[PDB]
């Protein structure tokens, strides 16, 4: 029961687990409603226009396969059914065994509290926390690990972002940061069965659609990368070869390990042996900082709990002097876990729904869904119904067969 609680958009803030707040370095803002649906987790039913700056506007530019339109996500009644579908898509996710260790994994991963310049201190970055506005008017701050929000103008464009310290690189070093999630359960994506001699002929028509479920659980993981700020630089890339007439595609190595599978291969094992002695090499510095602490501020907690909140999110050593060190195995277990158990294709089959076989096998079109009504999909069977006809052969997420669950609109 990942969401102890049946949350309502009209319901009235609380300033516990309902209430308006305000976004970090988000300049000025007007304070958005916002839901806590577990320990560490939010969600904003806004369409964002906060995370970022040349941002803060829904209109339709010169464009480039995208989708607009300035008006989803506008009405209480959206935000609403906004809201059922991100929290039955963590149900559905959390319902697996993979999905409960990711999820239980991102909320050990609080960002590490590394904002002093004195070493012999030990102090939170304030832009992983968000301020919760009280029922008085007062404003706690919060820390948090993971926000579910809207999508900005590009409605199909989601990704997983959070904002960066201005020498560090928390994605890249270990220390982890605030991950805001630009996702919408209200979309999916059509996709074509690349026809190979082994698979099932019994594949009612045209268009399949992707499961919103594997989607989010996509994003999920680039967030444990990035929590655990082990993230691979954006710019490390893998020029793939398509067509003749190309001389040449980049895709980054974050995102095909992101997917898992045969592409994940793409990285070398000269590169996987980098990236890990590198984090490895990052994570005995965390150790190191922990073990130089003797004072923490922003207090409230005490120093011995900090600690051991960062031994247990790094799974690090302890001797009877209480000096922490960095274990090889527990290290690459969970390195491991992060890297290659949490995966795209690993959830695809956990869930046992079809989907991509790679980013080779792109998207044709963009379909309108509504995952809420338990009529139209579950969190165990997603659009795959038991004593339905659907839980045949994939029926559920045929677009042609099911054409009553997806309304295309783009390609
Ligand atoms: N299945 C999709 N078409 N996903 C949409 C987001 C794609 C984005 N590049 C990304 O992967 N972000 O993480
Ligand atoms: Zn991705």
């Amino acid at each position: 029961m990942f969401v102890n609680k049946q949350f309502n958009y009209k319901d009235p803030v609380n300033g516990v687990d309902i209430a308006y707040i305000k976004i970090p370095n988000a300049g000025q803002m007007q304070p958005v409603k916002a839901f806590k649906i577990h320990n560490k987790i939010w969600v904003i039913p806004e369409r964002d226009t906060f995370t970022n700056p040349e941002e803060g506007d829904l209109n339709p530019p010169p464009e480039a396969v995208s989708y607009y339109d300035s008006t989803y996500l506008s009405t209480d009644n959206e935000k609403d059914n906004y809201l059922k579908g991100v929290t039955k898509l963590f149900e559905r996710i959390y319902s697996t065994d993979l999905g409960r260790m990711l999820l239980t994994s991102i909320v050990r991963g609080i960002p590490f509290w590394g904002g002093s310049t004195i070493d012999t201190e030990l102090k939170v970055i304030d832009t992983n926390c968000i301020n919760v506005i009280q029922p008085d008017g007062s404003y706690r701050s919060e820390e948090l690990n993971l926000v579910i929000i809207g999508p900005s103008a590009d409605i199909i464009q989601f990704e997983c972002k959070s904002f960066g310290h201005d020498v560090l690189n928390l994605t890249r070093n270990g220390y982890g940061s605030t991950q805001y999630i630009r996702f919408s359960p209200d979309f999916t994506f059509g996709f074509e069965e690349s026809l190979e001699v082994d698979t099932n002929p019994l594949l009612g028509a045209g268009k399949f659609a992707t499961d919103p479920a594997v989607t989010l659980a996509h994003e999920l993981i680039h967030a444990e990368h990035r929590l655990y700020g082990i993230a691979i630089n954006p710019n490390r890339v893998f020029k793939v070869n398509t067509n003749a007439y190309y001389e040449g595609l980049e895709v980054s190595f974050e995102e095909l390990r992101t997917f898992g599978g045969h592409d994940a291969k793409f990285i070398d094992s000269l590169q996987e042996n980098e990236f890990r002695l590198y984090y490895y090499n990052k994570f005995k510095d965390v150790a190191s900082t922990l073990n130089k602490a003797k004072s923490i501020i922003g207090t409230t907690a005490s120093l011995q709990y900090m600690k051991n909140v960062f031994k247990e999110k790094y799974l690090l050593s302890e001797d009877t002097s209480g000096k922490f060190s960095v274990d090889k195995l527990k290290f690459d277990k969970l390195y491991k876990m992060l890297t290659e158990i949490y995966t795209e294709d690993n959830f695809v089959n956990f869930f046992k729904v079809i989907n991509a076989k790679t980013f080779l096998n792109f998207d044709k079109a963009v379909f309108r869904i509504n995952i809420v009504p338990d009529e139209n999909y579950t969190i165990k069977d997603g659009f795959n119904l038991k004593g339905a006809n659907l839980s045949t052969n994939f029926n559920g997420q045929n677009t042609e067969i099911n054409s009553r669950n997806f309304t295309r609109l783009k390609n």
